[PDB]
């Protein structure tokens, strides 16, 4: 707590202030489009808050609200999460709020939403649920076997990011986390690296938007295998996300097909699975993003 000793700051770059009242646990943030996760995530000309920023926002909110209930052997697990309507930050700043509702069974539901003026009908951008889970069992990946099965072709960053720009998905420097992609049959293995432009941010995030979006990029490569060539697809839902361990700045994303859903493991150099996602799905965007 700063109070008057020094200037009061954000709780987290995606969770600026606690605005909780007797009716509701809630937080509020203001984004202008200058942030790395907006300027470098541009969907047919419009900066859009990426899916992965909502996951980290929920994670940070839950970690704040649940406080000392989170001991060393307790992990946050996100359950079924949907992205309903995009946050577009083109002409004017966006005020993005999150409310958390602790349920009787120990689950937590969250809404992420915005309003233009006070007491407007909120626009719902995303909705999900979560629970606190007993650590228990750190899964491991066989990166050797994964490589071996993904030997059907190599996709370079220059290929991938250019194909994106061609479809209208502009990943700027902070979101070019993919270093290499090995293509398998209904599975892919990508090497990830935190881009140098955000190398000073690795301690600020648990789910780092650069790394996590590069993981979802990897899954979209896997999914696009089974779709029309030049379709832009964007995150639509995920069924589960478990944070096992802290993500480092060199990682791997393994994605496999299960709407076409994908499972994704984000893996450190040692082979430890750090984040595990199940049932990630996408939807095609035609035309421009609207809200
Ligand atoms: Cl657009
Ligand atoms: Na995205
Ligand atoms: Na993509």
């Amino acid at each position: 707590i700063s109070g008057n000793q020094t200037g009061i700051g954000s709780i987290h770059p995606l969770l600026h202030q606690n605005t909780s009242d007797f009716s509701e646990q809630k937080f509020s943030s203001v984004f202008t489009g200058d942030e790395f996760f907006l300027r470098d995530h541009v969907v047919r000309g419009k900066p859009v808050l990426p899916g992965v920023a909502y996951l980290e926002m929920a994670y940070a909110a839950i970690n704040q609200a649940a406080g000392s209930e989170i001991g060393q052997d307790v992990r946050i697990r996100l359950n079924h999460t949907v992205w309903v309507q995009p946050v577009v930050v083109d002409r004017h700043s966006a005020q993005v709020d999150i409310s958390l509702f602790p349920e009787e069974d120990g689950k937590i539901t969250f809404d992420i939403y915005s309003t233009q003026e006070d007491g407007d009908d909120p626009v719902i951008h995303s909705q999900g649920s979560a629970e606190l889970a007993s650590a228990a069992e750190t899964p491991v990946a066989d990166l050797t076997e994964m490589s071996r099965r993904c030997g059907k072709g190599k996709m370079s960053p220059d290929q991938f990011y250019e194909e994106g720009r061609s479809r209208g998905m502009f990943h700027g420097p902070a979101f070019q986390g993919i270093k290499n992609v090995n293509i398998g049959n209904r599975e892919v293995l990508a090497q990830l690296q935190l881009p140098e432009i955000v190398s000073g941010t690795n301690e600020q995030f648990v789910l780092h938007p650069s790394i996590m979006d590069s993981a979802l990029q990897t899954a979209t490569i896997c999914i696009m295998q089974e779709l029309t060539d030049q379709k832009l697809i964007l995150p639509f839902a995920l069924e589960e996300l478990e944070v096992i361990k802290g993500c480092s700045s060199s990682m791997w994303a393994y994605a496999r097909l299960s709407v076409q859903k994908a499972d994704i493991d984000v893996i450190d150099e040692s082979g430890t699975v750090c984040v595990r996602i199940k049932g990630f799905s996408t939807r095609v965007l035609e035309g421009e993003v609207h809200t």
